[PDB]
């Protein structure tokens, strides 16, 4: 029901490796992971626990622009929206997007 | 080689049956169809076909928004770029953004 | 300092009269108010702060793009950004925080300026 | 009547004497030179054109993004953004053209105001 997707827009690739949480408000701490060697993360949660609500996905985009030794502007990259969703973030050292497509 | 995903940030949806011409810089005609209920358009071209060159990805949103009942202010969205290719495109009104992912 | 700028990629024009929170991370790691405004006619927030009160740490802006797309008829799935940076660390900057505002989707990006 | 900005993702800076184009669609379904001009220390580029010379038509905005990033020693993937929209078709109009660049992407939106 959700999954998440992080892109590379210096590079050109899947944002591997990077944190990702997922938090609910009541932040209850609702899920997390870190992005695969596609840039995604799936298996977040499940049906039963993805109640309609305020969610936050927050995205560790420092650590992720640290590693590769690129000076970040921010502490994340995030979407805070209101409930299958996907959220794509799509990063630069001083920018990002993001979007959600639910199908 | 190639594919094209595009995505409507309006509705939060794929843009369905939009159609996308690739051109290669001689602007020949290089490749084109419409996206599918995912959004996505495969099969636009081979290993063989696809070599190094500039190349010009035309995305019809003014159709797709004229469809939609929507007034656009673009006559398309688009990526040229210098040559897996994975081009997507996220839509407004009157904004867009298209990125490549290459891996 | 500190400007916000606002855009609103459905009709193509600023983001007029949205809602801007600035907070601080406090010592105990919560958000502590900080300052706010609204979006002018040309979709710009200035005035926010000063150089004497815009010290190190790390900053929370809060565009509230709920209420903007509720009042026009529009719905949001974005409750509201939440662009979060460290400022000032090596020494005091200016700071451009801009954002492309549509109903599923935002971009945001930084202009820093050592004055 | 014609104003384009350009802001710089990777070093979050605007994208200064970056080269535009603007070209307008000729009855053979050519592109025709129409303006052009660099961006300022600030990212803008004014003065493209006049009211007398801006009439209703299809206009291309090519930015020069490879030779930007090139001389910053970056890799553009990028050759050029072609921003392309009908313009002045019910009338005039003001419009200001906003890119946002990176490497392997570009953001453009469009601020249209009735003057
Ligand atoms: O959504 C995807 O599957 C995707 C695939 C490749 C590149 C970008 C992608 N997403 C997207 C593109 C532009 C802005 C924000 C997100
Ligand atoms: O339009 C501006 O004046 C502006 C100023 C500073 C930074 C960004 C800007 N616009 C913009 C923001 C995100 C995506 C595309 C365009
Ligand atoms: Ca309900
Ligand atoms: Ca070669
Ligand atoms: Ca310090
Ligand atoms: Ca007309």
């Amino acid at each position: 029901p959700l999954m998440v997707k992080v892109l590379d827009a210096v590079r050109g690739s899947p944002a591997i490796n990077v944190a990702v949480h997922v938090f609910r408000k009541a932040w209850e701490p609702f899920a997390s992971g870190k992005t695969s060697e596609s840039g995604e993360l799936h298996g977040l949660t499940t049906e039963e626990e993805f109640v309609e609500g305020i969610y936050k996905v927050e995205i560790d985009t420092k650590s992720y622009w640290k590693a590769l030794g690129i000076s970040p502007f921010h502490e994340h990259a995030e979407v805070v929206f209101t409930a299958r969703y996907t959220i794509a973030a799509l990063l630069s050292p001083y920018s990002y997007s993001t979007t959600a497509v639910v199908t």
